[PDB]
């Protein structure tokens, strides 16, 4: 498999899930500005970082979680991302997410952990570009703790201040005070119990691991021995095997358990036999088994630990794996077994079933994964349009069931929603078979995508008629997706030969407009005006300036207006059929799109033609 491509992809894949004032060095064409006024309602200025998964929620556990194994991956195998030459994009990921973890940190003492309401936020399905639903900032203090999060977080700023050193020390001392502020907090504190926001969705069960990790990169970040004697320190508090008095072993690095990475990282700094005990029995656990156990394997190959996110769990195993076997500590004998799994895993994620589980990469990639704004609705359904307007490149989806069943379907959560943790040790695992085994990535990759469906258009039809007027029911549709945007200068022009007014000796401009309805309180529907009257061509113009037309629901994205235009009453000399606008319109209340009554956005005509 080319693993550079999807090494590549996998950090791309972050990009898309940006929120906030996104840079002009943008590569794609359909994400644009969004949660803009995130922090707002505190006062603070909280945007940027990213959106979590499948949603828009700024969930700070995993998001710090995430940039914090991308770092690892940076600061163990940089010379993997300067030969595929993807330094550059995955430092840009590291500190897009940790710029925010310092706006999240505005004062000494105080951390804001979550921006958006899960609740209010799934009950919409549209892009992030027009949000309209509130979205509250959440805090934790000194009376309100939330251990687990500022941990993760300082882990995450500790990390970053590591592998940015070199290009900018100044950014590293920057991370550094704010790791430090966070890590006080979550050490003095030991409680999740201010960390509530995220209920039902990122829950905390355990902080002393995050504490621990937290601590390994505040050593490696500062050299001060002090946090490495508190990262070994809360070991003896870390979960344990039911029963047993030993350190838990049978699950996986993750975003709500990180003691495997610290375990890890404390074998290599100490070589102490506990650690590397420790790590050893969990990587066996997920490899040849130890202790008459083992984790579940599907019968294409795939270690499977649970129903969600399965793909997550083995791919971020995998990059553990690869970790600890080049580290010499390492048990010779099980180097090649863990080489062979971090393969293995990594080989089934990318397409040794004969499908990739990587949208936008590989042979018969997701084509529906469970993601908003790569879905791009403009109407609120997760069932319309019928597939995804945008690729998503190297999101890693889900994954299969114990079985190796798997239905890629947008409305499959479990299996097919994507998200920042899911691709997060990934990265890490893809870099380390790039550097073994190859793969060149794509030169110049960008997703600028040709735009599919017009993004602005108007169906008409033949409301009313009369042998002295013409009465149209127009209904305009914003369904933008390159990027989706509010069209709030939106306008178009119906027009109509004349000549036969002028023939009656009748003035043109004299003929009455008028509208028995229309949505949106700002529709304008103007007298008529002249337009070519050379050929005796005049246009009625119907402004729509002002309404907040967006692409968020089916009464949202649309605004109809009826209108009529009248010659006197009781003469007949009114024709529509040498009216431009006329041709092929639909006979009847029931519209149609037609080309010939053009749309205009901010006076520059989008859809349609003109005379
Ligand atoms: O031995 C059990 C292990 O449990 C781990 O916590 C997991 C929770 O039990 C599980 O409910 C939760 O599931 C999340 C999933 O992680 C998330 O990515 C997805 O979006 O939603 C699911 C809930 O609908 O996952 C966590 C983490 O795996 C403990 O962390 C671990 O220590 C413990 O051994
Ligand atoms: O929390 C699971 C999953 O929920 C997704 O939103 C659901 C919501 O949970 C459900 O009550 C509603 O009926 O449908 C929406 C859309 O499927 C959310 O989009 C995911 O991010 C989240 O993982
Ligand atoms: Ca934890
Ligand atoms: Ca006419
Ligand atoms: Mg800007
Ligand atoms: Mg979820
Ligand atoms: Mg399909
Ligand atoms: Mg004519």
């Amino acid at each position: 498999y080319n693993y550079g491509e999807a090494l590549q992809k996998s950090i791309m894949f972050y990009e898309f899930q940006r929120s906030g004032d996104l840079p002009a060095d943008k590569r794609d064409n359909w994400r644009d500005d969004s949660g803009m006024k995130d922090g707002s309602d505190v006062g603070v200025d909280l945007t940027g970082g990213w959106y979590d998964a499948g949603d828009h929620v700024k969930f700070n556990l995993p998001m710090s979680y995430t940039s914090a194994m991308l770092a690892w991956s940076l600061y163990e195998d940089k010379d993997a991302y300067d030969k595929s030459g993807q330094t550059k994009y995955i430092m840009d990921g590291i500190k897009w997410a940790n710029d925010y973890f310092i706006k999240c940190n505005p004062t000494p003492g105080v951390y804001y952990y979550q921006v958006g309401d899960g609740g209010k936020d799934h009950s919409w399905w549209g892009p992030a570009e027009v949000m309209q639903m509130e979205r509250p900032s959440f805090k934790v203090d000194a009376s309100k703790p939330g251990s687990a999060v500022c941990a993760s977080t300082a882990a995450s700023l500790a990390s970053a201040a590591v592998v940015f050193k070199s290009s900018d020390p100044t950014y590293a001392e920057k991370c550094i005070s704010h790791a430090k502020n966070l890590f006080d907090m979550a050490d003095k504190a030991k409680s999740d119990a201010g960390y509530t926001a995220a209920s039902g969705y990122y829950s905390s069960s355990s902080f002393y691991d995050d504490l621990s990790w937290a601590a390994v990169w505040l050593y490696l970040a500062t050299n001060d021995s002090t946090y490495l004697d508190k990262a070994e320190s809360y070991v003896p508090n870390w979960g344990k095997e039911q029963q047993t008095d030993i350190i838990a072993y049978k699950w996986g690095q993750c975003w709500d358990d990180v003691h495997y990475g610290a375990e890890l990282l404390l074998a290599k700094l100490t070589n102490k036999q506990l650690y590397k005990d420790s790590i050893e029995m969990n990587l066996d656990f997920w490899t040849t088994g130890v202790n008459g156990t083992r984790v579940s394997y599907t019968p294409k190959g795939l270690a499977w630990l649970f129903q969600w996110g399965s793909l997550r769990h083995a791919t971020t195993q995998a990059f553990l794996a690869g970790v600890y076997a080049e580290w010499e500590g390492c048990t010779p004998s099980k180097v090649s077994v863990y080489k062979d799994f971090l393969k293995s895993q990594i080989d089934y994620a990318l397409g040794s079933t004969g499908r990739s589980f990587v949208v936008g990469y590989g042979v018969n990639p997701p084509q529906h994964p469970h993601h908003r704004t790569a879905h791009g609705s403009w109407t609120d359904q997760m069932t319309s349009p019928t597939y995804h307007r945008h690729t998503i490149y190297g999101a890693l989806v889900g994954g299969p069931d114990n079985a190796d069943g798997y239905t890629d379907e947008i409305n499959n959560y479990v299996n097919n929603e994507i998200a920042c943790d899911y691709n997060a040790g990934f990265t890490g695992a893809l870099a380390k078979m790039y550097k073994h085994s190859g793969g060149d990535p794509i030169p110049n990759f960008k997703a600028i995508e040709k735009i599919t469906n017009d993004e602005v258009i108007i169906k008409a039809g033949l409301n009313s008629t009369g042998p002295n007027y013409t009465e149209i029911k127009a209904v305009v549709y914003n369904q933008t997706g390159w990027p989706a945007r509010v069209t709030d200068k939106i306008s178009f022009k119906y027009f109509m030969d004349l000549s036969e007014i002028v023939a009656a000796g009748i003035d043109p401009l004299s003929l009455v407009t008028s509208s028995n309805y229309s949505e949106g309180k700002n529709t304008k529907v103007s007298g008529v005006l002249p337009w070519d009257v050379s050929n005796n061509v005049y246009y009625v113009n119907v402004d729509l300036t002002g309404e907040n037309i967006y692409p968020g629901g089916q009464s949202a994205c649309r605004r109809e207006v009826q209108f009529r235009i009248a010659a006197p009453q009781g003469t007949t000399y009114w024709n529509p059929k040498n009216d431009f606008s006329y041709d092929g319109l639909p006979t009847t209340s029931t519209v149609n799109t037609v080309t010939n009554i053009p749309v205009y956005d901010n006076g520059v005509k989008v859809f349609g033609n003109e005379p």
